[PDB]
């Protein structure tokens, strides 16, 4: 039966690294790092996430402020805020919680944030750089996924990976990190990767996962992954966060089933979720160092 | 048995489309599209490709000028050339033949060409936009590969694709187009895509290909793909170009030819498509659509 992986524990380790690196930076006599969050409207979940991020900044000694705005705000105004922040030398990282209200174009907002402060890594230049295997502000969730794999010692070079989901913010970047060259400016995983999505037939998913040393699910579909899909010994990383109904939270994996076949697995809750917030703290210290100028 | 797809004829079809689109465009009173090509040094294969480019441009009614330069050119010079051309409102499309010589940072160069004139689609912004399924100047070989698939009518949505190779110019862009959402601003093929590369073991490659309705091969290895890798009735697209003289694909042509439903030859396959799609991109650039 399968080693469960604590993303809670892993994430706290990473936050320890960041805490130290920030104490170092500051005692060297540099300004304390400052993360600015913009939060629009009242998605409950959005609120929760921003709070996750600001707690985390607190515990690692990063200054934060959430600038909160009414859902009624206009795209043009939001660009104005973002522009103030890009220009404020005190602001190191800057991020816009998502999703934004439908009268606001995300892509244009994401491209508004200065790439050097873009701790979500969603700016088109950061996407370009990442897709060219260049140093970039990597997106927190895919980076977290990669850190779970790397820190658990699960090998990837030569191995087969299947990612369910192909979103630009999660699925695609995971697939990008894992298939790319270990030798490149930003090393990849040298895996053989299969991208599946909402039009992969279930028989086809299974036909691929079955061959996989690593399965990574980011579809938002409970029990999308079940033990008959999963090779014996495989690592299974659960990126999904689904609300089932009192109301709880679950992954795209059949946790109970899958841990019978799998060599490793990540719980939801307590897996990838907290890793996301951890890798965001890493990006903030990186941004404060203007290391990737 | 296996339909051979003529890259020559499809490229010819696309050329005719561009030719007509240029006529209308000039007839509307617009400037004639102009393509500038920079050649550095004397790589024979380079010289050859640049000629195929300017020749294509001439048949479709697009003006070309190749600016050939000594291998010894400084990087600061080339960037100065590029900045001039970027600034010349009569140049619609600019492209730098590859490879450059060792003292030249290719990435600094690709990123120096105006994104709006980047007919090769190699600027980081065009790569980014492509990877977000936005409108972009698509790279010519990948777009060529896609066109061979659409125009031949081979289905992709739901279907299983394997790509051999992961280079930023060919393999990766191909994989991007084929797996992404048909509904996005730049539609993709909604297929299930496996990316393989130099650390995929033959074993693993084969277990993936046998499941593939489309195998696309862009690895630069003679006979990488043999009929036992393929599945009866499957589309096999050979992007490879191997100097063994003679020129051969990644695929074993006569071999695969019997099992494949479709196949593309080398020569006369993807290569001509690349030149066609670049004409498509030059007219787009000229129109300043994006
Ligand atoms: N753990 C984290 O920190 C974190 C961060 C972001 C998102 N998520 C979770 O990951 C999931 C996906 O989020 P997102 O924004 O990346 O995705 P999304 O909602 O934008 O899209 C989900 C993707 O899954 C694909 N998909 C749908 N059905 C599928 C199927 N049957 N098989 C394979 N692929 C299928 C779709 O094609 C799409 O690309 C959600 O549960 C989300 O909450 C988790
Ligand atoms: N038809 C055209 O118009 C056109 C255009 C450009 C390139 N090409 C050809 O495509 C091929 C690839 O060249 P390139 O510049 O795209 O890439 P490249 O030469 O830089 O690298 C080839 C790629 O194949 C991968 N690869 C190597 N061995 C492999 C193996 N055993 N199995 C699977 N993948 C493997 C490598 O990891 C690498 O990503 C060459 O034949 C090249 O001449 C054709
Ligand atoms: C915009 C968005 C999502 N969208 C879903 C629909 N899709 C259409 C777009 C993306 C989906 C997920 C997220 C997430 C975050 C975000 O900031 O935005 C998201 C930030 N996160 C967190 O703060 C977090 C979540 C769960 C945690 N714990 S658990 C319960 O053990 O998993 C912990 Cl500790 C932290 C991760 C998830
Ligand atoms: C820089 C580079 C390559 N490098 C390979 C190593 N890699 C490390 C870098 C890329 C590899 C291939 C190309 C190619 C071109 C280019 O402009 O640059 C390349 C342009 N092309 C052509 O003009 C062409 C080729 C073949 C044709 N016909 S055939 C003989 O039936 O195939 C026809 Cl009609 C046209 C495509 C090939």
């Amino acid at each position: 039966e399968a080693v469960v992986i604590s993303g809670r524990k892993l994430a706290q380790q990473i936050k320890q690294e960041v805490r130290q690196e920030v104490e170092e930076w500051v005692a060297s006599g540099n300004k304390r790092p400052h993360l600015s969050v913009i939060l629009v409207g009242e998605n409950p979940a959005s609120h929760s996430y921003v709070l996750n991020k600001t707690r985390a900044a607190a515990v690692v000694g990063i200054n934060s402020e959430t600038i909160m705005k009414p859902a009624s705000i206009s795209e043009e105004e939001l660009l104005n805020l973002i522009n103030k922040l890009n220009n404020d030398d005190n602001v190191d990282g800057l991020l816009v919680q998502l999703p934004l209200p439908e009268h606001i174009d995300e892509r244009r907002i994401c491209n508004a944030v200065s790439p050097d402060k873009d701790v979500d890594g969603f700016h088109v230049i950061n996407v370009g750089r990442m897709c060219l295997d260049q140093y970039s502000m990597l997106p927190a969730t895919p980076w977290g996924v990669w850190e779970i794999i790397k820190r658990t010692g699960i090998p990837t070079l030569g191995k087969n990976v299947v990612v369910a989901g192909r979103s630009k913010n999660v699925g695609m970047p995971i697939a990008m990190l894992l298939h790319t060259d270990g030798a490149h400016e930003r090393p990849g995983g040298d895996a053989t990767v299969t991208i599946s999505h909402r039009y992969t037939p279930k028989e086809q998913l299974k036909k691929h996962t079955i061959l996989a040393d690593i399965v990574i699910s980011a579809a938002g579909i409970p029990n999308l992954i079940t033990a008959d899909m999963i090779k014996e010994g495989a690592a299974v990383i659960d990126v999904g966060i689904n609300r089932v109904h009192k109301p709880k939270l679950v992954g795209d994996v059949d946790f109970e089933g899958v841990r019978q076949k799998a060599g490793y697995i990540t719980p939801v809750p307590g897996g990838v979720g907290p890793m996301t917030v951890a890798m965001l703290m890493k990006n903030t210290i990186i941004a404060a160092k203007k290391v990737l100028r």
